[PDB]
RNA sequence: AUAUGGAUUCUUCACGGUAACGUAACUGAAUGUGGAGACGUCGGCGCGAGCCCUGGGAGGAGUUAUCUUUUCUUCUUAAC
């Protein structure tokens, strides 16, 4: 009967990733020492991949597929909750409270969920994840 | 017209904040959408500026038979 686990699709509702889909990765329900409130930890997309047509050769297929993706902390009644699921095991050791509060830790992680997600992109599976919102 | 510094880039086109949003910067053609330009009158209330009134002090002038620590006057600060 609840719904925010670590595998929910979501849609940003505010702060500066408002309108971008995202994937819960560790959700905390009952606040913690800072943000005392429920939210979660997410990663998402920062910049959606270009539609490819047949006529783009292979040197332009490659960029316009290139994803920057982002990681966030977010409450709850800034999420919007969708029907969609998202496996987040290969990422998830990464992206924590301890990668959070460190510049270095922050690049490192977001790295690893580049290659993950553009990966998940080829061989085109979770096709709604990666359409842009239109609005 | 143009150069340097800064910023940005090997994850190519910046990061922080839960958020409202912040910043010295931080690619955006056609086309489309929106905002500003752009607006009546009367009433009381809040606040600002100049003026008016006034205290102490530092100067100048006037009155002084008698009274008045007194009467008059200067003490200012632009765009940006």
């Amino acid at each position: 009967a609840k719904f925010l686990k670590a595998g929910k699709v979501a849609v940003v509702v505010r702060g500066r990733y408002a309108g971008k889909k995202v994937v819960i990765v560790k959700p905390h329900d009952e606040g913690s020492k800072s943000h005392p409130f429920g939210h979660a930890l997410v990663a998402g997309i920062e910049r959606y991949p270009l539609k490819v047509t047949k006529k783009h050769g292979a040197k332009k297929v490659a960029k316009r597929t290139k994803i920057k993706p982002f990681i966030k902390v977010v409450n709850y009644n800034h999420l919007l909750p969708t029907r969609y699921t998202l496996d987040v095991e290969a990422f998830k050791s990464v992206v924590s409270t301890e990668t959070f509060e460190q510049p270095s830790q922050r690049e490192e992680a977001k790295k690893v969920v580049k290659k993950a997600f553009e990966e998940r992109h080829q061989a085109g599976k979770n096709q709604w994840f990666f359409s842009k919102l239109r609005f």
